[PDB]
């Protein structure tokens, strides 16, 4: 496949519906080699059952909002994967009392250090905790959402928090570029799940899209997983610093009516 | 002039240098009120006597980084101007280590944490603490910079605390404008000075500025003034959640060699 | 006011509802000496009325599709002012057919072409034909609209032709800043009116506008004349290139719901 | 391969050094069925040469600035493909003059008129004679250049231009989404080409480029036509209406000084 001969570390699975597991999916399907972390023990189970389905047995546990827990993590990564190529951070978090109502009534001093710390700094820590140790050709990729870009309802202060990730991008980019190790993001659409989201009206919010969204249907975790895989691939060796919307053209059209 | 009747809070008043003295200078010109608030005790002197200057008597304290320095300051607030039309948020900061050389290398949790909370945290901390004090036809200003846009060298994780920014702007136009609050910023470009920057290499930055900006000249603070007075006014009453670029034209040409 | 000694031509007054109606009346109040042009026959006397309310007696003749018609207009207005400050462009056009429907079955060669010729090409046009009569501190000012940036229905070609236009600001800018001339424009919000609009459903799409624009309002002539009279104006020296959008915040929101 | 089983059209070879050249290559290395055209006569043979070496027959001229030559070219194609999957638009034109110089000075009514007619009318005019030809899950794609974006210099009236097209790409994503068509474009950056340009200082352009750019080199018609072959896969099946920019990191990033 286009990810044959490279090992990328996957953050943030957490069930099967975790848009890390359609792009751990996929990146093994093209034949990466991947190792996998897990925030907690709640998970590590789960995580170290999908790990060996997509024939990993590397799986540490990694808590990003300590600065001691990534590095410990690369410290025992570094063990079997001396060197590797690169990784997706899948990640982010608020407090559920930021994710509902008028932001400017929601919005706290700790709510929204926290949302920034987990969904962005994690981010250039975890680069910053590995740098020396990826190769020539590596490639990080993040995942954002239009949020960064538009005010929506409900998504609140998590919104500034996504800006903020995407400015990480491009600073990360151009700062690691000449080491040869590419930084993108992909700006995906709301995905349909069962499952009981933080974020208030979330479902809605799927309905409308569907409707007004050109391809007229929400992406889902493959759309996502295969658009993953290649821009972690020496395929897109030409693309960095980017945030690549994958929302079947929803941010591109105005007044579907 | 244009803001005749108005009463307006200006912040970040550090010297005749400051872009805040040339904010408030240009509003005092066309006929606001105004109120000043100052950082801490080495500075009270210098804006209580542009104050005076200017006319106004209303010298608060207000340190952003705490929650009920800024609560008291509008308490006190309170006690002349029961009702006012808004304010100038004019304040950044991040600790010196984090804007020189390599951004990944120079990052760090607390730097960024720090950053964070004083450059973008702020701006909506002061809305939701005079939020019920504004009337209506009221307007918010922040000053933002082309960091949030690209990546600029040294400028660092500031570059992502004001893309949050920005992205607070729109989350604040949003959630005030029913109300009849608009919020806007100004992404002004780099002024020149005999003072000294803690970014480094700004005055490296200004020189090619100068060389490409389409006017061919970096911006004033008069400028500035100028445009945030009529940001501030009736006269913008169809303007909000806008990011306005004074900076010349700078921003929208490449390669001017 | 803030425009007197300013001497400024105004483009495409074609009644009390016209754009550059709202822009006129407010530049005169700002004290501004203004010259107005009118399309044909069919016009003149409606042109001239208005003129002369506003105290101007310069009213002559141009039509953008040609460029006889510039020059000579031109050469009619240096009779009287030799030099000048610049001119308002608010003039567009698309044959019916165009704006309904679907986009790839509407569109053709011609429709398109007479589209960007006198939407797009017809504003440097004009700035050719005056270049050297203009003063240092001149600043030309043109009217987009979202379409340019968003696929909107209906608006079909014409959302191509304002996206060219807005180019066109963008090259007129970094062409002309050395010599002293600014170039802006202002992408204005739907105007409500009780006249009729050639782009099918326009009436839907102000209904909607006003539900989800942030100051829950659609803007108005006056919001537009006060904003393109400063940016008219020195108050706006450091803004050159810029798409200004006067909407209301509508652009910055999504699903406002 | 990726691409096993699609059949695409790609327009716009004219030497190896051919941007589309890179596409068909990357295309055909991962399966796709290929057909050509050739814009005249002097280029047939060239063309003919290529598809013979990627396992093609059809080869068909085709001038795009006659809709009857547009016409006729999918009369003939239908005949062998009678449905197929997309088409790669890899065309523009404009004047030399036009290319050359101050932006105002050198624009011409028909210069502007050639070069958005060709280089972006054509884009839609293809589309519109191939619709119902196209199987579900088609995907066309266009290439276009930052140009479009900021202004560039001697770039001029091309850049106008360049604009209208990525507007295109967003009417037409949107119009003909609901139909199981997707559309996009890419933004690569200038290509290393001993080859003569029209443009004026390209070789300057280039050198500044491979400097300032994050990965430090141009992007290859492989880098283009990777990313390419990818958008007109089934991979990408979640995008539509954007335009990628493939220019490694140059446009995110400002002052690399
Ligand atoms: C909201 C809040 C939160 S976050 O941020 O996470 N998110 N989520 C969800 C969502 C969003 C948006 C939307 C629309 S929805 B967000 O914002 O984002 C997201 C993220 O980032 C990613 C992924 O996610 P998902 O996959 O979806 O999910 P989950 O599965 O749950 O995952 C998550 C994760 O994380 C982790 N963590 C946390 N914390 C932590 C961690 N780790 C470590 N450490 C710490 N501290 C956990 O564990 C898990 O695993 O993506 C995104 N997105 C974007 C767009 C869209 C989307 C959808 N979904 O739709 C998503
Ligand atoms: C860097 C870091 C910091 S900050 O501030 O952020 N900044 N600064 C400078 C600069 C920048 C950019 C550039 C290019 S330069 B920044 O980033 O931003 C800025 C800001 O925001 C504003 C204003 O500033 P200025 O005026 O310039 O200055 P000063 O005078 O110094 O001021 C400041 C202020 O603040 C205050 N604070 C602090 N902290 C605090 C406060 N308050 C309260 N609390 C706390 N905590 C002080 O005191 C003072 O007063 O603007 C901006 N900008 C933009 C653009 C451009 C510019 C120039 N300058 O050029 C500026
Ligand atoms: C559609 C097509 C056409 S146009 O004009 O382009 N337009 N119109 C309307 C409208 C639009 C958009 C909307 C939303 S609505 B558009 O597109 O754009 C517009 C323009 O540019 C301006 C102005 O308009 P108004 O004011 O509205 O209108 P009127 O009054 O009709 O005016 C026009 C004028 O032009 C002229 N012309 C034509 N052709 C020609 C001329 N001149 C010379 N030559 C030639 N050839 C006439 O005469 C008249 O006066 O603005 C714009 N806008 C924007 C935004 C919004 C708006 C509203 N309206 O809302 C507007
Ligand atoms: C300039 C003028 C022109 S165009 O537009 O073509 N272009 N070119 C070049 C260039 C550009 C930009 C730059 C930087 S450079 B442009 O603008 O764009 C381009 C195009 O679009 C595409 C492709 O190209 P290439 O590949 O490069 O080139 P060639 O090879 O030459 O090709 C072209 C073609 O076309 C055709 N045609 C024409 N005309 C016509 C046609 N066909 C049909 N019909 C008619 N009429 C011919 O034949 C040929 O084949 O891409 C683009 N790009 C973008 C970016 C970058 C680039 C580089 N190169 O670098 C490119």
């Amino acid at each position: 496949g286009f990810l044959s001969g490279k090992r990328i570390l996957v953050t943030g699975v957490a069930s099967k519906l975790s848009i890390a597991y359609g792009i751990a999916q996929a990146m093994h399907r093209e034949g990466a080699e991947l190792a996998f972390t897990y925030q907690n023990d709640k998970l590590k189970g789960r995580v170290e059952e999908f790990a060996a389905q997509l024939g990993s047995d590397i799986v540490l546990q990694c808590d990003v909002a300590e600065d001691a827990s990534i590095d410990t993590m690369f410290a025992e990564l570094g063990k079997v994967w001396p060197k590797f190529d690169g990784f997706v951070h899948s990640i982010g978090f608020a407090p559920g009392d930021q994710l509902d109502g008028d932001y400017v009534n929601a919005v706290t001093r700790e709510g929204f250090k926290i949302a920034h710390d987990i969904s962005s700094y994690s981010f250039v820590a975890m680069a910053k905790a590995c740098r020396s140790m990826l190769n020539p050709g590596s490639a990080l990729l993040t995942l954002s959402y239009l949020g960064a870009e538009r005010a929506i309802p409900n998504y609140n202060v998590m919104g500034l928090a996504k800006a903020s990730l995407e400015a990480n991008v491009r600073y990360m980019a151009n700062a690691m570029g000449p080491e040869g190790v590419r930084v993108n993001a992909i700006s995906a659409g709301p995905i349909r799940t069962l499952a009981a989201s933080g974020i208030k009206d979330f479902r809605k919010m799927l309905a409308h899209c569907e409707a007004v969204t050109p391809i007229r249907r929400t992406v889902t975790i493959e759309d996502v997983g295969n658009s993953a895989a290649f821009l972690c691939s020496d395929l897109s060796a030409g693309i960095s610093g980017e945030v690549v919307h994958v929302d079947g053209g929803f941010s591109i059209a105005a007044m579907n009516e």
